[PDB]
């Protein structure tokens, strides 16, 4: 058999996708009834940087499907050499690093799946807990209408723009000039949602990206490794604020979305994040079910 | 209905009876209660690490069937209401080392899984758990015995050895120097507590009072900057003026030569080794007992 | 009585084969057995990290039902605030092995000297006694018998491995050499326990400074790296003695043709080892290191079934 790897949203076809997200609602209805690795067999979770969330849903995740997370967080060896070693101990290695040439080279000569737990340029696990969420909420997800406000350049921008249009979801970035998705990632995405119908649109324009949609997302405007990086990054981001205003222009029965943790007052105001449209929370427990179907699918599929 | 522990008398002397006798059966049995089958997830938070307590933990949330998440050293970037909100789907207890009261005040009023004080600056309330149980595999019945801690009146196991203490039914006595002697509205609320028990508060600087008759002798570290605690070193001397068959107790680490002498803690009033072994078994039967009741 | 395995020689011949017979077995069968299912604890402590030796420790309890209670070294050293004696009883009450990764090995003698359950050297100063079962585990696999085979190690000749080495390996029957420089070479204790040892086995113990006389015939080739943390600043020149001791094609090429190479990682290739040595047909290296869970596992499930 193939190793399947999971490194951005797109390495999953969209009848591939709607496969994991199934198995997303069965877990969270049963999330003991998928024993995989049963034994326990081990799972790598290795951290360049450490993230304590993605750390702890993946750690009880992978104990709740019978295994053993062992953990390795934040040189001495090539990569090679460690995804040599790292497949005779465990059944799939997850990782946290930075540049996505890093997780192509892992994935190339590890023989277990490779997951993508954060990266710079792409989150494709909280994509997939996103859409879990949203499917909870609205039924089906072909044909809706998703907004992402704030830099339109990062890793969840990215992954809504890949995930959401593998899912058939017509997805929207706002973002100030000079913060726009990259182009390999914009083209990559507008190619996929020509096999589900769906679109891609970027624009400036808050206002006219937040009316008539039915999903509204934002994350932090800052990642710690941009706090150095010179720009002012408050001013450009104040009109993308995700606040009651804005959320007033979009579909009445729209709901909200952000990645753990936000910065109240920022991207974000609390009475959003604490009103009725918000699925935050179930978003962020959604973490949890999707990564564990995710990791079940690709070790059945490996 | 979400029960807490985060003070000593959190549970009523009824209650600290259920607790105690829980704590009994799980040594016995230690893996005969398995509540976080699954596994489910328990947080173990620490806003400054211990090793001791950390360990404990861990270990018996495993032998209870679950996984513990441990976390070391929240409110970095996320408020305290939103990290309770989020724990409680993913957890069923938050066990938290943390300094301030008020801090984990604020998570229990939000969080709606259990939160437990694994250690503060103002109380120790699991480890008077594992002295009491202790106390009771030694001596049997707790009520109308006399417990004397000697040495800095104004730390956690000065406060949670008052409260613990006199919900269990034990006359307590605290000896300590002036400048370091308990909380007046702890000492106050043990005094309420001991009208309900028959038992009683005493706070003393005469280590010689404090230890004649007594039938329980406990201290701690005291951090010459320690110049007023040496008249309370628990040495041989003191140790004799207690009743016969008298217990010494001391949560661990201890500093040998200072508060407590080679000849007390190895000799046979010493129950300071069972009593590190119990924090395993009164911590699994506390968490046993809020997640039944929660 | 209590077993501990505080260095290769704590293990007698026939003792050692039994541990490796069940290596053999556990690297088979992985969860078929299940000492410490509750789970019951197993402290493995750290005064130094082994990242390393925390995986494949924690997994491998797993594996045995239990669960690893892992202190790192940012926690206050074992002896600062405790006496060793305090934390051997105390640990005694809580876990049913103490796995210890330690600097000298008087700390590890007073800790089996007081605990009542069995201590592991997980890694220390003078010995690195799991890792070199693992290496008669693998060695067993690729050539069968190990009785009368030729072991050389090459680099520093007083490091843990070579010192493990010599004393594991007679103990297995094997006929051990050491080639280092001058100044290098293994602590005299060591060599005289090896010796005493190997007459019980037929073993030998060769310690020369000739790297090509030491190669010539072998039929195991073992180095390890040129230097630890703790030795770089030690003052001395940790690089120019220890080339002509590398493990390249042309040392190989002088070995017995079935020669197979060994190496417990990390390795920095292109010092002690050449990528071509690493990568080619003789290297065991990373069976050798997947022999690690294996190997710990049956070290343990005996020890514990001993105690
Ligand atoms: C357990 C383990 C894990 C990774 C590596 B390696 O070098 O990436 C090595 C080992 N080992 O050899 O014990
Ligand atoms: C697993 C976890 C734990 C805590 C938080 B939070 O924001 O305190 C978030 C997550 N999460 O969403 O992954
Ligand atoms: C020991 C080690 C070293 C490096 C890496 B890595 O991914 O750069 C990983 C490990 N590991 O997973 O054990
Ligand atoms: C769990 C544990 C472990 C070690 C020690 B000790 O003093 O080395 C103490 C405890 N304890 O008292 O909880």
């Amino acid at each position: 058999s193939v190793i399947r790897h999971f490194l951005r949203d797109d390495d999953l076809s969209p009848a591939e996708q709607a496969e994991v997200l199934e198995l997303a609602a069965e877990l969270k209805k049963d999330p003991v009834s998928r024993r995989p690795l049963q034994g326990p067999r081990g799972v790598a979770v290795i951290f360049d940087k450490n993230s304590t969330r993605t750390r702890f849903s993946f750690e009880l995740g992978i104990a709740q499907l019978g295994g053993h997370a062992v953990v390795v967080d934040s040189r001495d060896e090539t990569l090679q050499d460690t995804a040599k070693v790292l497949s005779r101990y465990v059944d799939a290695i997850v990782w946290r690093t930075f540049g996505q040439e890093r997780l192509d080279a892992m994935a190339s000569v590890a023989t277990v799946p490779v997951i993508n737990a954060l990266s710079d340029e792409f989150h494709p696990c909280q994509v997939l807990a996103d859409l879990q969420t949203i499917a909870e909420r609205k039924g089906a997800l072909r044909g809706l209408r998703l907004s992402y406000f704030g830099d339109g350049a990062n890793n969840m921008a990215h992954s809504l723009l890949l995930g959401g249009v593998t899912a058939g979801i017509h997805v929207t970035v706002a973002a100030p000039e000079g913060f726009l998705p990259d182009p390999s990632v914009r083209a990559a995405a507008e190619r996929r949602a020509q096999d589900t119908g769906a679109s891609v649109t970027v624009t400036a324009d808050a206002h006219a990206a937040a009316a008539g949609a039915d999903v509204l997302v934002t994350d932090t405007w800052t990642s710690m490794g941009q706090e150095n990086d010179g720009l002012d990054r408050v001013k450009p981001f104040r009109p993308f604020q995700l606040n009651s205003r804005l959320l007033a222009l979009a579909d009445s029965d729209a709901i909200v979305l952000h990645c753990l943790p936000a910065h109240r007052g920022d991207e974000i105001t609390d009475a959003v994040m604490d009103g009725p449209a918000s699925a935050v929370w179930d978003e962020a427990e959604n973490r949890l079910h999707a990564q564990k179907a995710l990791l079940v699918w690709l070790l059945e599929r490996s």
